């Protein structure tokens, strides 16, 4: 029905197509759709060439896989924290497919994109609950819907092996554990409580071997990377965090 498809294409190209991104919302403009409407042996559909670029690009605007997070901190206000394992990718051809599905039935919208990773796009990377680890006033916060409901100093990696900063998240939640190291070459250490939160094996945990924690023990008394932890507190920690918590590491530029 040449009559139905024209009517059709003028629907496909008053859609508004609206796109919920990292807590971003923004709507696809008319102009980016007329663009990509095709018709061709009688069949309605859309460039995917055109499409999939669009796709390619909000990947390379929003992908928290390769772009930093801008985080509110507790003590210096917004501050950038780069890449790390807590993050997510735009799966290109997924969401072409999706999108030219979505679009083509005409009908107005709202989506979040198909990713791959530790969460989804549906919203904030980093929302009211998660641990700050301030590595320059070297301290650690644990904010839960909104509000601080445990802090510490810590004791970050020393110079030479030192905390590495990212978007990290715990992974994995493991109790009376014993962690395997290198100096000359092997070592160990028994621990009560362990959260990792890297791919090198860098976590949060307990240290019976640090009498006192702050400001400048690190630079002589430093960890091999991980976040040395009051015991007292550790424990009340582990009690209260979830595993796929976020946690926030980071020092100045
Ligand atoms: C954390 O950086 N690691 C885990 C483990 N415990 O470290 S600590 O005793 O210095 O606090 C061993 C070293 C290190 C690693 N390479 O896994
Ligand atoms: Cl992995």
């Amino acid at each position: 029905g040449l009559k139905e498809q024209l009517a059709s294409m003028n629907a496909i190209a008053n859609v508004k197509a609206t796109y919920s991104i990292n807590g971003e919302t923004f709507q696809i403009p008319s102009s980016d759709i007329m663009s990509w409407l095709t018709y061709n042996d009688g069949k309605v559909d859309l460039d995917t060439e055109q499409v999939r670029q669009y796709v390619t690009d909000l990947g390379t605007k929003y992908n928290t896989s390769t772009n930093d997070t801008k985080f509110k901190s507790t003590k210096r206000g917004e501050v950038t924290v780069p890449v790390g394992t807590y993050s997510w990718t735009i799966q290109t051809d997924s969401e072409t497919e999706a999108l030219k599905k979505a679009i083509l039935a005409g009908q107005d919208f709202t989506r979040s994109p198909i990713v791959q990773g530790g969460t989804t796009a549906d919203h904030p990377l980093i929302e009211d609950t998660y641990i700050e680890v301030d590595l320059e006033n070297q301290h650690m916060w644990y904010y839960k819907d909104g509000k601080v409901a445990l802090e510490t100093d810590i004791v970050s990696g020393k110079p030479t092996t030192p905390t590495p900063a990212g978007v990290f998240y715990v992974w994995n939640k493991e109790e009376d554990a014993t962690l395997k190291g290198t100096n000359g070459t092997p070592y160990e250490s028994p621990v009560n409580y362990w959260m990792p939160i890297d791919w090198t094996g860098v976590g949060i945990h307990d240290s019976d071997w640090q009498p006192e924690y702050g400001g400048d023990l690190w630079k002589t008394r430093g960890s091999h990377g991980c976040i040395n932890t009051p015991p007292s507190v550790m424990k009340e920690l582990f009690g209260m965090v979830e595993k796929g918590t976020p946690v926030l590491v980071f020092g100045s530029h």
